[PDB]
Parts: structure tokens; sequence; C-alpha cells
């Protein structure tokens, strides 16, 4: 229909995106002002009405999209489903309303592309992340059995051990706060903690670098495709096509 | 005119740059000596006169440049505008006079190229930086509402929360100083702080690596252009021109 | 024989790997539950029987493999030898039974490939690691002689000095906890500690980056070979073969 | 002469390097044992004689080299000059004798190549290092003037400010130890310290990454040259030579 097509063009315009972005920012500002515990009853009531107005504008925006794309066509996108859930959970009584400021990511295409690159890079580091998880679990069981009776606040149970080993991997007071006090009772505890630090810092840096390198390459391809319609072909494909042109001319020269 | 041309050649010489660099260093040294609170009145007066002499030499230098390049031609460069502002603000009464040691960057071309590469890499990481800003704002609102009444020095208001979340992202006493004391009152606070650390450290490292990788490539191109007049063409352009030469010879062999 | 061939196909199936993986996870869960010191005698007895059952399943699995591959054929693989040692040490009475959760790495091929890439990258960083070791040894001898009599808990002997220099390299309380107290007695101690930090942080980051970059490239080749049978040839080999095709056609055109 | 040639072949053999390496290790071990303050007079005397024996073996080694290469030919190498200085300073009475364990780097060629790559990468990061130095100097002058009277232990003078800003750049107790106590007196001090941290951590990581990336590439070329006599030509040179072969065959086909 012509009407649904005029609505799609309104939705996909730069001005509509700018208005929705401004309402997300306004809603985020009123939720930030609502943290101020010194506000008067009238000021709080006013800010709650601005929040209610912002939420109504998002309802109109979402309904406008579902009509212009169709129920199955709208829910086909993960970003639209996210926008729908974020707005729908506010209707029908979580206390974390500030999470709808995440709509700045879903509404702005360049920010959406950064997050997409990070999410798409996750499967590729799954085995490095599983290796770190295995090391953490093994270390937490060992630390609990080794130090739980003598240092129960840090290692009294599996949950406590996982927490203090995460602190140890981040290098936060690992020695003055944790390992020197442990070594006063268990002199060889450095044999456990120093290899734990070497392994986890190497593995977490491998995990982070793997995410970053891949996310940057995916996002760069997505930026190229969003502007020109296509991305730069990999150097391997360029060299493959160069070799194909050489086979075509070699078959020639030989007998032609 | 011949005079303006002789002045331009004086300004663009290696000896003039070396003299201006020496005056910036001398001015920086006298401002560093002026921090010593034990100095006599005569010693302070002497150093203030050396500072005044340095500032007069920069006025002569700047005027010499504005005459030799023209008002619009001088202000066409951002570095010249910076040099002009830095010297002009000293005339007419900020207390931070030490900021004119930044002229070492604007005067030395290799240092100027490092800063240029860093500034030019900023637009390309704008979406990663905006994502970190969104995460910080959301986390600061949540932390204020969750912990502000029980830990008001760290999370009593939005400003306090942003400050302590910046400390938490840098891993500084995050656990022994902040999260273990918070968990004594809110046992599940690790559910907030550990994902906050994982997300912000990954995102800030993505931001820093993106700046560094791009700044290094831009600065390297600028060094090449400043020495030879041109930079190394990207491998994609070399492979494109190689494919063009193959099309020219294939059209040949086929029927020639 | 046909029987050994039917057993090999059972062992190499996805379902057999999934069952062995589930038994490793179950054994890891019962060893994690056994850390809970509040368990009843009956609960502990039950968990010890589940652990015994898991260990028997691994014995059947290992025996099944040794028969289907031969004694020399099974021990030809380092992963099979690891699986054998891990299970065999449990029979005949270390207290660290949780180390058999490392079998998740040896049993899952994608996790095995991550560890293989890390182990294979170690020879290539051996000289960077030896340089860090030389710097640590020299610094520990100097720190012991310089500060051992005045700060014996941190530098009283070589072992203590190596431990506190490892803490200093990780930047943990290096200044508020170690160097400011040392400088109260030895004012120029920053001349030792600040160059030590600059050198070791640069060298350890070189060591970690060298491991990560190489492990990622080796693991990526191993993933390619495990799926297609071969890996992507290096760009140097592609350009070498491209130059060979040009020599074949140049010898032609010249006189043909 | 034949004798000098037989001596050069002895010096350049793998067995002579292995003997000199073993004497460096032995000398390092006796200097490490000499740190033990509980040793008897006889044990100390014995270790000092082993140190004296090691030093005599290095004198014979150095003299053997100066005769076999000539005075100007020996001193032509920076490593030989280093080996000469290190041994010669021990004769004629620094207390840091442990520095002759640095001869492990000069004697072992693969370790020598790592250090060479790091030294050769230094000129290329000189402008990034100068930028960090300029930022540190400016910040130290500002911090001294801003906080020196209220926090004289940390910022009382330029030297104190440089030290605590180096601690702040390493993120060590930057907030709980330095900036929160400063903000109790100067509430806006975060406006100084947070941009200082952002700038210096970005710049020091740029400095470290620039050193590492270049040192790794130089060392890899040096390893290739030491084994085969030549290094891998850069991809740019391979593509340049590929384009030259295309010009030779295009001039042909056109009219041949
Ligand atoms: C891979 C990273 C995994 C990090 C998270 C692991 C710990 C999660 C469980 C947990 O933290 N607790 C269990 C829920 O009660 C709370 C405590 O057991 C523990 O945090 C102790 O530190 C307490 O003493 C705090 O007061
Ligand atoms: C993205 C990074 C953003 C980091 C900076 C955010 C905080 C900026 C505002 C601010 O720090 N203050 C507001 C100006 O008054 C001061 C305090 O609210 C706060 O710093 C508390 O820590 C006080 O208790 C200090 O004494
Ligand atoms: C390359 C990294 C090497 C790091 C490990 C070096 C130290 C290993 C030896 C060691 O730590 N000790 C010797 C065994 O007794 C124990 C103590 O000498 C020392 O840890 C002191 O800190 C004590 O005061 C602890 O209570
Ligand atoms: C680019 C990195 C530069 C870091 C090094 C800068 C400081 C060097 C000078 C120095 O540290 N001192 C001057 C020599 O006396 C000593 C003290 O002024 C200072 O260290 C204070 O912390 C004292 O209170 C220690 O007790
Ligand atoms: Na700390
Ligand atoms: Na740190
Ligand atoms: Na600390």
């Amino acid at each position: 229909s012509h009407m649904s097509r005029k609505i799609r063009d309104l939705i996909e315009s730069k001005r509509f995106q700018n208005v929705i972005t401004a309402i997300i920012v306004l809603n985020g500002a009123v939720l930030g002002l609502l943290t101020d515990t010194t506000l008067s009853a009238s000021s709080q009531n006013l800010l709650e009405r601005v929040d209610q107005l912002c939420l109504t504008i998002f309802i109109v925006e979402i309904s406008l999209k579902i009509y212009a794309y169709g129920v199955r066509g709208f829910f086909r996108s993960g970003w639209n489903l996210f926008d729908f859930v974020i707005v729908a959970i506010a209707l029908m009584p979580r206390t974390f309303r500030i999470f709808r400021v995440m709509r700045l990511v879903s509404v702005i295409p360049t920010m959406r592309r950064v997050v997409q690159g990070m999410l798409l890079a996750l499967p590729g580091v799954g085995s490095v992340a599983a290796l770190l998880t295995v090391v953490f679990y093994i270390a937490a069981v060992m630390a609990t059995n080794l130090y739980g009776a003598t240092f129960p606040e840090w290692f009294g149970d599996l949950s406590k051990s996982l927490y203090t080993l995460f602190q140890v991997m981040t290098l936060e007071s690992w020695s003055m706060g944790i390992v020197r006090p442990v070594m006063n009772v268990h002199p060889n505890a450095w044999v456990f903690f120093i290899p734990f630090i070497m392994l986890t810092t190497l593995t977490v840096l491998n995990l982070f670098i793997g995410i970053i390198v891949d996310a940057m390459a995916i996002t760069k391809e997505q930026e190229e495709e969003a502007k020109t319609g296509h991305h730069q072909e990999p150097i391997s494909q360029t060299l493959l096509h160069l070799g194909d042109r050489l086979d075509r001319i070699e078959k020639q020269l030989a007998q032609n």
C-alpha cells in the first residue's frame, strides 16, 4: 500500500532518527535527575510525567514500525525485537528503567555496527573463553581446599574463591592484600598464585585481543557495506582472481 | 615581494626552528624553577624577566610569520592559530603559563606529526567512545540508585558514581577498597561490578588500540609525504593497478 | 581386524565424545561439591562413589583406545599420554583430583587446538623470556644487597626479592606499599625501581603479545586443516607462484 | 696468519660459546650465593675465589679475541666493546658485579638479536617518547603549583610531583591513595588527574606497542639473515618486481 510506504520513508529518514535519539537522551536525562534524593515532590512528579511522555513516544514509534513492516517483518530484526522488549517491559509492572538508554545503540547505525562487530566476534573466541573458565574452576576448587579453613573470608567456599581469584587475575591487591597474608600461614602459596596469574593474564589478554581484532574487522566491513553496498574483497580473493587471469593468458600464448 | 620571501626563508630554516625550540625550553625551565617556593625575591624577579624576554621573542616570531604569510594565510593553519592563541593569552591579564611548553609539539615537525596522527584517528573511534560513555552513564545511574544511600561517599550522587566507576574501570582498589565493603551490605553487588569491569575494560582497550593503530598509520604516511612528497600506495591500489595491466595484455593476446 | 575398526569408529564418533565430556563435567561437579565442608557423611560417601564411577568410565575409555590403536599407536599422541597419566595417577595412592577437569581440553578438539597453538608458540618467545629471567635475576641480586638489611621482609634474601620484584612488575602497591617506604630510608631508590618497572613491563608485554600473535596464527591454521585438510598458503608463497607463472609466459612472448 | 685464523675458529665455535656461557652462569650463581648474609668466612672466601677465577677466564677470552681480530677490528663491534668494558671495570677498584650476567645477552646470538631489535626500534618511537616527556613536565609543574602547599609529600617540589605522577600513570593507588585525599581539599582535582591518566596511559601504550611491533620485525629479519644470509623482501618490493615483469611483457605483446 501507498500509506505503509509513506510511513516506512518517514521511519527511515534522518529527521525521524534525530527526533527518536533526542527523546532517548531526554528520557536518560530525566532518569539521571531522578537519582537526586533531595528533589521536591512536585519536581519528582514532573520528571515522572516527562518519563511517561518519552515512553508514549516510543510506543507510537514501535507501533508505526510494526504497521509499516508487518508483524513477522518487524520481529525478523534482533534490534527491533530488542526495541520492542525494552519498551514493552516498562508497560505492566524492572526497577532498571535506565536500560532504555541502550536504545541509543539500536537507533544510531554507527553505534549499532560497533555492537554488532563485538557480538559477531564472540563465537570465534569461545574456545579461549572456555579455557579461561576451566582454569578458573580448577583454581577455585584447589584454593578452597588449600586455603578455605585458614582464610575463610577469601576462600571459605567455591563462590568466595572464584571472586578472590577474579580479583587476583585483575592484579588488585593480589600480593599486599591476599598472597602475603596467605604465605604467612602457607609459605609455598606463591607456587599456586604466581602460575595462576601468569596463565589467566595471558589467556584473558588473548580473549580481549581476539575479540577486538575481529570486531574491528567485522565493523569495518559493515561500515563499507552500509555506504557502498559492498565490502573490500580479502587479499586472498584478489590474488586468486589475479592467478585466474594468468591461466587464461598462459593457455593463450602457449598455442595462439 | 622580495622582503617577505627572505623572511619566509628565515622562518622555514632549521636554525630559526632551533632558536625558537631553545627559547621554549628556556621558558619551560624558568617556569619549573619558579615552582621552588624557597627562592629569594631577587631570584624570582630575575626568572620573571627571563619569562618576559621569552614571551617577547615569541611575539617577534609570530609577527614575523603573520607579515610573511598574510593574515588569512597564517590563520589558515591550526598550528599557527594555536601558537598565536598561546602567546596572545599571556598578554592581557590564566595561571597555567607552563602550557606554552606545548609549543615544542607545534614547532618540531616530527612531534607535530605524532599529535596530528592522534587527532586524525579520533573520528574513527567516535562510536566506540560513545558506547563507553553510554555504558558509564547507565552504570552511574544504577550505582547511585542501588548504593547511594548505603555508600554515599562513593555513590551518593551521579558525579560521585561516575568518579568511582572510573576508578573501578582502572582496577584501582576495586575489590579491597570498593566492592568487598559494598558486598558486606549488598551480597550480590558482584553481579553489577564484575560485568561492569569486563565490559568497560574490553571497550576502553578497543578504544585505545583503535586510536593507536590508526594514529601510527596516519603519522607514518605523513612522515613519508614530508620527506618524499608522496606516501606508499595501499596494497589494494597496487593489486588494482596490477589487474588493470592484465586486462590490457589479455585484450591483446586474445586477438593480436 | 574388523572389531578394532568398529571400536575406532565408536571412539571417533561425536556421541562418544559427548558422553566422555559429560562424565568429565559430572566428575568436576562432584569434586566441586566435595569442597563444601558442611556436607553430611552420607552425602560425602555418595559423591565419592560418583567420582569412583567417573574414574572407572575413563579406565574403560582409555583401555578401549589402547586396544583399538595399539600400545605404540596410542602413546604416539601427547594428548593420549596426558589422558593416560591423568587417569593412571588416580589409581595407586596426588590430592589435586580436580586436575582431571583438564581432560575437557584434551577431549574437545577446538579447545585442544587453542592449547596446541599456545604450546607451539613458546619456542619462538624463548629468547624474550630468557631476557626477562636475566633482568629478574640481576635485579633480585641488586635489591637483596641494596635493601635486604633495612627491609628484610621484602628483600632479606634472593627468594624474597624475586617475589617482591614480581609484585613490583605487576604494579601492585609498588609505590604506596614498597618504594615510598624504601625511599624514606634510601632516597634514590626510585633510580632502581622506575627503570626496573619500565624494562620488565615492556619485556613481559613483548612476551605476551609474541605468544598471542603466534598462537592465534597457529590455531587458525590448525582449524583450517581440521575442516578442509589443508591451510591457507602464506601471501609470500602466492606471490612466488604468481612470479613463476610470469616467467613461463615471458619466456614464451619473447620468442613464441 | 694461520695461528690467528685457528684462534678465530676456536672463538666462533659452538663449544667455546657453551664454555663461556657456563662461566657466566657460574659467576652469576656465586654472586647470588654471596647475597646470603649468614655465610661463614671460609664460604665467602671460597666464593670470592670462584668469582676471581671466572673473571680471569673472561680476561683470557677477551685477550684471545683482541689478538684474533685486531684492536680496531675487535672494538668495531658494540657487543665486543660492552664485553670489554664489563670485564675491564672489575679490574682496578662498582659494587654491582652482578651486571656481568648481562654477558649472557652479548654471548648468546638469539638473545643478542632480541636486544638489538629493541635498541634499533628506539629512534622510531623518539617523538612519542618526547611527547610523553613534555606531558609529564607540564603536569609536574602544574601539580606542584596546584597541590604542593597542601600535599607537600606528594607534590611539594618538581621531583616529588614527577614521582607521584609516574605512580598515577601506572594506576597504583591513584584514587584511594592520592586523588580522593587531594579532592577532600581541592574538590575539582579530578579535572586535572582524570585527563592526565587518559593521555599518559594512551601515550605510554602507543610507545610500548611501537617498540614491540618494530623490535619484533627487526629481530625476525635478523634471525632470517643469520640463518640464510638474507631476509624476506617486503610485500611492496615483491609487487614492484611483479609490475616490472608485466611492463616487459606488455611492451612485447603490443608489437612482437
Ligand atoms: C569468572 C569470574 C566469576 C566471579 C564471580 C564468582 C563469585 C560469585 C558468587 C559470590 O560472590 N557470592 C555467592 C552469593 O552469596 C558471594 C560471596 O560468596 C563472595 O562474593 C564473598 O566474597 C563474600 O564474602 C562477599 O561478602
Ligand atoms: C568518564 C569518566 C568521568 C569521571 C568524572 C566524573 C565525576 C565528575 C564530578 C565530580 O567528581 N564531582 C562533582 C563536583 O563537585 C566531585 C564529587 O562529587 C566526587 O568526585 C566525589 O568523589 C567527592 O566525594 C570528592 O570529594
Ligand atoms: C619470576 C618470578 C619468580 C617469583 C617467585 C620467587 C620467590 C620464590 C621463593 C619464595 O617465595 N620463598 C622461598 C621458600 O621459602 C618464600 C619467601 O622467601 C618469600 O615469598 C617471602 O615473601 C616470604 O616473606 C613469604 O612469607
Ligand atoms: C618520567 C618519570 C620520572 C620519575 C622520577 C622523578 C623523580 C626523581 C627525583 C626524586 O624522586 N627525588 C629527588 C632526589 O632527592 C626524591 C623525592 O623528591 C621524591 O621521590 C619523593 O617521593 C620523596 O618524598 C621520597 O622520599
Ligand atoms: Na592497587
Ligand atoms: Na593494573
Ligand atoms: Na592498592
